[PDB]
């Protein structure tokens, strides 16, 4: 089997991407944020505290003939941005892009933090990291990908995110029309439960490539590219008037600037992030200071190849017995 779904930016900055997901019978379609940095499939629901729901579409298990309470199971998650959610668990049928899993754990939110409530466009998350990170207790649950894997034509999914445009998540096959050149594969460590890999270095603009190992994770649920402070300082030093502001919480730059590209290494391959991808616009409406898309990881504890990096590439998440990541230009 295979599945193929379109993923759409939630706003004009590509702050996140939403993908429609069918849950239950008859189908309830919710727009979920597919997150390769977490392992819970959780939704706004009929159980969510009413004051914490503001425009989201909710899952109502009582209206699904295939929903069953997973008796005694609870969940609670905290993300790297400080947001959180918790609740109870149902099993139900879940379909993405024509690919169906029966018996998927659907984590129903009773509580969500303010950042979720305030984002009316995101109805929940679909985690695509390793199932070792799933927060359901006392019985940990599998991701949608881990439940689909054995049925797929090939044990893979691919992320093809757009710059200010829709893109695609495919399950079970590699669309050889979706990228240019060849795919370069690289090793993954699952020791922390993430798609963790090692980049072979970087370049700023037309500058020379610096060969240096940069461990990090491939995380579709993180907007920006978070790298070591040395690398980030070398990038922003090429932009007149750029600086780190602790008042704004990251690198800012004059909106009048033209930004240089940023290249990262995948083995001998190179992925080039155009300068425009690194512009996240005004720090507040009407401001002439703009927020940078490459930020320091020094206050995180991990480097994160978020959407700014991933949407420059066709990315293969290979869940074979020995997992790998693949990257290609497009
Ligand atoms: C021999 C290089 N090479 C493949 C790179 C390519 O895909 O061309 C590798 O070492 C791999 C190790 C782990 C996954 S692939
Ligand atoms: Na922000």
């Amino acid at each position: 089997s295979t599945g193929s779904a379109t993923t759409t930016p939630i706003d004009s900055l590509d702050d996140a991407y939403i993908t429609p997901v069918q849950i239950g019978t008859p189908a309830q379609t919710l727009n979920l944020d597919f997150d390769t940095g977490s392992s819970d499939l959780w939704v706004f629901s009929s159980e969510t505290t009413a004051s914490e729901v503001d425009g989201q579409t909710i899952y109502t298990p009582s209206k699904s003939t295939t929903a069953k309470l997973l008796s005694g199971a609870t969940w609670s998650i905290s993300y790297g941005d400080g947001s959180s959610s918790s609740g109870d668990v149902y099993t139900d049928t879940v379909s993405v892009g024509g690919l169906t899993v029966t018996g998927q754990a659907v984590e129903s939110a009773k509580k969500v933090s303010s950042s979720f409530t305030e984002d009316s466009t995101i109805d929940g998350l679909l985690g695509l990291a390793f199932s070792t990170l799933n927060t359901v207790s006392p019985t940990q649950q599998k991701t949608f990908f881990d439940n689909a894997k054995a049925s797929l034509d090939s044990p893979v999914f691919t992320a093809d995110l757009g710059y200010h445009a829709p893109g695609t998540y495919n399950f079970g096959f590699i669309d050889t029309t979706a990228y240019t050149g060849s795919i370069t594969y690289t090793a993954v460590s699952t020791k922390q439960g993430f798609w963790e890999w090692t980049s072979t270095g970087y370049a700023v603009g037309s500058g020379t490539f610096k060969s240096t190992s940069i461990d990090g994770i491939a995380d579709t649920g993180t907007t920006l590219l978070y790298l070591p402070a040395t690398v980030v300082s070398a990038y922003w030093a090429q932009v007149s008037g750029a600086k780190s502001s602790s008042s704004v919480g990251g690198y800012v730059f004059p909106c009048s600037a033209t930004l240089p590209s940023f290249t990262f290494g995948v083995g001998s391959a190179r992925i080039v992030i155009p300068g425009d991808y690194i512009d996240f616009g005004p720090i507040s409406t009407g401001s002439s200071s703009c927020f940078g898309g490459i930020q320091s990881s020094a206050g995180i504890g991990i480097n994160i190849f978020g959407d700014v990096a991933l949407k420059a590439a066709f990315v293969v998440f290979n869940g074979a017995t020995t997992p790998t990541l693949g990257f290609a230009s497009k």
